[PDB]
């Protein structure tokens, strides 16, 4: 290796009055900026078009955070040209030259985590500690992939060797590609699903989700300092269905990648398994999709420590996670101290604009309050409302953080992912009907237990079927390298970001024999 | 490691008297059983059926080889049943039991060699060689799968640690899967699909191509006998387009594993693509085509030592391979050196019932004989025929070695796999030419370049766009092991088989945190 | 690994206002339980008896700090059966899940340990910093093999490989044995002879020693709360000749692990010879016994570093330490300058309750102080005493720290474990004739060389024969990982704690070959 070994980026706590100074002053310097317009990037260069999307302040929407423009069919042919013109060469390029240039991207993100992190205050409505995680992350996985990239380099497959010949098999990149990523982890998961694939080799067309149009352009602001090669990464901001499918289905789109809700996972799965006239390869689509995630409580847990974990795995960003806890299962024994508790710390949270670092801000847009406000309405004919489940005043899209208890494990708000603060409390006999009720869904995501029986823990390890099981702790958060993230069932293909094994699904591989 | 390091099968040449006579007495012994009845085998037992398959001798399509069962719908539903049931424990044995499963099931197998490439030579028209190198790479499958499995055991993910915590990712097996496979390599690949999944845990549904039935079930009375338990391998001879399509539509499939023709892949992918009703997965799809696999040999190769190669590599068991070389790529200066060559060597070639150890035995059935001659009068009317060109006399379906030269680039024998002994000869300027020529095919499965000159040779490892490429050489007969084996574009979705990576393929991760 | 590297955990200082704070809060809130019982643990659960044993304060005699049940053969026999019901099946746990069960462990004695200390404080007189030591050895202890156990998991004998066979070997657990502890170090090596062979599948019944019961119950009580199952531990606090005797005796005690006294570790290695009627196995005994540890000490050392580690050598925790300097060798043109500063800083260390941090806490018991008196008399008879030599005033158990000159290599005191705050100091020629000095004891656990010239040091790192040898550092506090304990010829069997091979200690090795 020629760089220290890889360490997580602390994620700021702003317990510090500096900390808390440079991030009054990264906020005061984005609101400044909010009258700001981001062309598209393409072929190494800023591109404006006629028509624009518009970004709002989540805690204030008849604010405007900032515009972009807005890519339709001709814009995605000039950002295919320039991927695959730029395909040619930068494939060619040494790994560690490849990997050096993401050193550098991570580098310059790093210089500008505050600024960021304000980006997400204002136009997704992240507090400040979940803005932080999120940048966090993103510079987590550049650092990561450009040192596990390396781990590729020609020629790294192990073969059996063979008399009087040469027998060298080795990795190449696979061309140029597609990333559609969501509005909720908008420069985490934006970043790494575009420094993976490049990292490799590969070159991509970014399509940041609608309402995260401005952050993901300032994180092209730092590819573009960084310096990579012109059409190696593309930036189109634009309407998942036009823009967005236009790529999928496109021909000379060789892979996708992407993140977001399943109704759409399922259509560009589908998609991508079809040959479109004069297609010639096999298209790989990677989609990680939503989660009905679950915690599972027994009586011999800590239920104050249990408590705490709940809450914050099911209100961490009010909720909008694939991996917030939306259902909350306790065995006989647990139910009432355990809900008790969990009631308390619950009506404690503030809920408020971003800005001012409530426990909740609002949900991203007036889209997902609608649907979120509506789960509510089914929900008090499932089950019964014991919290919130009210939106709250004011113009932002403030909603209280909601439980409902006795609910019928095939309950719609027991099975379908709501993605707002709403938590579906489940009563169980013991813990073999617990991870029963956790396993019957159509998901596999995330999952947690809280139990100090050795037995327990250790059973579920092997049968809480969930790609992200955390014991003892809060199930959101998961950090690059130390849990490879991905889900199993119908919260996707298993792509385990933050890992090894990530980089191999943007590779092919040849094998070249030399008889002497 | 607890068994010596991997090694390949020899592959028998019976140029000693002691290997002609157990060759001649296994032939004889299979012959003498002709019309045997295999039925299916679901659960850990033998299923018959009213309906049945026939397998008939190529040489002599009088005569029947053997007859299986026939599966259909309800004996699908039968399998499937019993391989999730398999699924529930197989899934749990340890790593090393399941290996040691496999490296008894080779044992038997090899001490079964003979009577295996006997019955190849019988129900395909494989000659004695080309039988030995089928039933050696099938056991080389089971030995190399059994030994790298054990690279995947728990727990096998590198990640990074995290104070106050255990945090450990390791692989489980999908589920109960789908293996449809060819008649051209009847023992090894349909070998190879099924141990490799059940290796690591997950049961199969085994479906063999009507033209193998008898092989395909032999194999099973091996794998009866090494003691798989009831469910994990179940033997379904039936139509493809009836019991193969129902099993990859199903909702309950987890993941196919193919290997045939572009046209079937194509709507097998395209299937796996869709959420079947009730599906709760993204189902994994591989399948492995066809190829148009082109020679290129420039005025600096040896020109003997190319038409050998050339002729082994277009004609060994009759063009039938995915690896054959259909496409001869001659450079202006090695145009008439070589063509010359090849033809003198290819007009010396025996064409007779495959018994009878000829070079070239029949094509596989009526129906491909068809095929064959339909392309040959396609090629007529696009270049210029200088050999070959007819079917021989006699029942059995003898085609005679063909070539065309001349033939453009783009013509429809230069483009489309005929699968038949058939080589089509074009000829291009220069080494640079050649290049063009040869990716300029939907295909990138095998290639091959005979020359002297170091530029043209590393020229061509990172241009000539296969998957498996070889160097003055024949592009047939991969090694497991060696050469890993796979192509790009519509060659198929490059899961190297006989590598480490194809594990990989039937498995998924599972992160599991513990905070103490 | 899943886990961080292992570090040390650190030894509080208490510099910091917190640490000290934290330290008077400990130290209360334990005084407040001096009025508690605590029952015996077999098989998951506290079982109390009529009888009980009572512990003293050494620093108050009058003043009990706790009682516990006292085991007789009923209870050794409840026991047994509680441990080999166990081992059944706690010897098939993977030993990931018995490795994660001893980190939960290590972090619930983590979150204890001012708890502990203040109970070791009161119960057997260790000032503040040696009672932190004491618990953060034992938190090292099962970090340590927690991890050290994995390098041994199945299958991980390296053995030669032979054709058609599969070879494996692998390490099993003995099955339930007994742990016979010392109350020196009653938290720490009760803590390591306990968890190490429990780590690896083997159940076992401790026994803590009579002076140091309750602080013994209180890191069961850290077991119990980290789940073992029941049976794996057990706790039998009694007397050492009736119920220690009678577990080391019994034909279904599988091993021995003791800690204590050459008198009573002769008597249990005989013991274990014997096969016992009924016996149907070699029991396996580890001894870790005394030691008459020496600190040679040249002309050419720095002598105030050499003073200040003799002091602290032969005076920390009273001498009262296997590995505590007990003689002091001086050469010729060492004598002086040394002996003046030992003297100096030794006459300047303070001795009282051990609650208020003094240098020295009191002896441990009446019997202790009894023993070091006498041998205060026998050093009167032999030597020239030049220091303290006299118990001071209070009803604690006050000993001077005692200099005994002038002695002669085989006097009593010279050859003997005092185990109590008595140095004798040995003049002699040279380097060549202290290491002979040094050597000629029935010892070798511990010992020290003081020099700056190099050739000493690396003439003792051949020569001194002891098992843990330091240079110009004292000679006590070996750390776990850092320096594997055990010593040499009557100082025990060389049983390495907190080292890889201490574990290999309590396995026994199967091999089992497949021919297939
Ligand atoms: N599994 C994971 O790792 C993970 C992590 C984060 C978010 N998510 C999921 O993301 C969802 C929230 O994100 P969202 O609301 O942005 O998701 P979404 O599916 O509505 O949109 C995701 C992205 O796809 C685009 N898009 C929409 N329709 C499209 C179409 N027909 N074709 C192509 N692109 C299209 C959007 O513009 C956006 O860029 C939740 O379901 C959540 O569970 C999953
Ligand atoms: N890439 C490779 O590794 C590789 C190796 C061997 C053969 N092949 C290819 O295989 C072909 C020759 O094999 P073939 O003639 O048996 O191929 P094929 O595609 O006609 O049939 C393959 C298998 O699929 C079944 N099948 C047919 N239609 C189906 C459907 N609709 N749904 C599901 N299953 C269906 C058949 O019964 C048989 O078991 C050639 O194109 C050759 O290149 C590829
Ligand atoms: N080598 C080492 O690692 C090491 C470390 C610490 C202490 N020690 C030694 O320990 C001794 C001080 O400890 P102690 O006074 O508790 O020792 P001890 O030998 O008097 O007693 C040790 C333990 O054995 C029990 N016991 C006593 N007689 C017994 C018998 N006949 N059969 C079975 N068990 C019996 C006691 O109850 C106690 O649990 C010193 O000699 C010291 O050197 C050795
Ligand atoms: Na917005
Ligand atoms: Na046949
Ligand atoms: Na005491």
């Amino acid at each position: 290796m020629t760089v220290e070994p890889f360490r997580n980026e602390p994620i700021e706590t702003f317990q510090t009055e500096e900390a808390r100074r440079a991030m009054r002053e990264a906020l005061r310097r984005v609101r400044e900026e909010f009258g700001r317009h981001y062309p598209l990037y393409i072929g190494g260069e800023w591109v404006d078009t006629k028509e624009r999307m518009v970004s709002l302040n989540p805690s204030a929407p008849s604010e405007v955070v900032g515009t972009t423009a807005k890519a339709g069919k001709a814009e995605a042919e000039a950002a295919l040209e320039a991927a695959w013109k730029a395909f040619k060469t930068w494939k060619d390029w040494p790994q560690e030259d490849r990997s050096r240039l993401l050193l550098k991207a991570a580098a310059l993100m790093r210089r500008r985590k505050r600024e960021l992190e304000a980006t997400l205050v204002y136009e997704v409505g992240k507090n400040w500690v979940e803005a932080s995680a999120d940048v966090a992350e993103a510079i987590d996985f550049i650092e990561y992939y450009a040192r596990a990239a390396l781990r590729y380099r020609y020629p790294a497959v192990e073969v059996v060797p063979y008399p009087g010949e040469d027998n060298e098999s080795f990795y190449v990149p696979l061309g140029a590609g597609v990333v559609i990523a969501p509005w909720n982890f908008p420069v985490a998961i934006f970043t790494g699903m575009i420094v993976g694939p490049v990292a490799v080799g590969n070159t991509v067309i970014a399509k940041p989700a609608e309402d995260a149009v401005v952050v993901g352009a300032k994180v092209f602001e730092i590819f573009h300092e960084a310096g990579f090669p012109p059409g190696v990464v593309n930036f189109l901001p634009g309407v998942g269905e036009e823009v967005g499918a236009y790529l999928v289905e496109h021909p000379r789109i060789r892979f996708i990648n992407f993140t977001g809700s399943l109704e759409v996972g399922l259509k560009i799965y589908e998609a991508a398994g079809r040959l479109a006239p004069g297609q010639t390869w096999f298209k790989r689509a990677y989609v990680e999709t939503g989660g009905k995630d679950a915690i599972i409580v027994d009586e011999t847990a800590d239920f104050d420590l249990a408590a705490e974990g709940v809450v914050v795995s099911a209100y961490g960003f009010q909720g909008q996670k694939c991996s917030a806890a939306s259902r909350l299962i306790l065995t006989q024994g647990a139910y009432e101290p355990v809900l008790e508790r969990v009631l308390k710390r619950a009506e404690r949270l503030s809920v408020g604009p971003a800005e001012e670092n409530p426990d909740l801000g609002p949900v991203v847009s007036a889209e997902q309050e609608r649907k979120v406000l509506s789960y509510i309405e089914i929900g008090k004919n499932e089950g019964q409302l014991v919290l919130g489940g009210k939106r709250l005043e004011g113009e932002g899209y403030f909603i209280a953080p909601t439980v409902f208890t006795e609910v019928p494990p095939k309950a719609r708000i027991a099975q379908e992912e709501i993605f707002g603060p709403v938590l579906s409390v489940i009563r169980v006999k013991d813990f073999a009907e617990a991870l029963e009720v956790a396993n019957d869904t159509p998901y596999g995501l995330t999952g947690g237990v809280y139990s100090r029986k050795r037995e327990h823990l250790e059973w579920a390890r092997r049968e809480f079927h969930v790609g992200n099981l955390y014991f003892n702790r809060k199930i959101t958060g998961a950090l690059v390298g130390v849990q490879p993230f991905g889900g199993f069932k119908l919260s996707g293909t298993n792509a385990k970001t933050g890992a090894l094994d990530y980089l191999r699904l943007f590779l092919e591989m040849k094998a070249v024999a030399e008889r002497f």
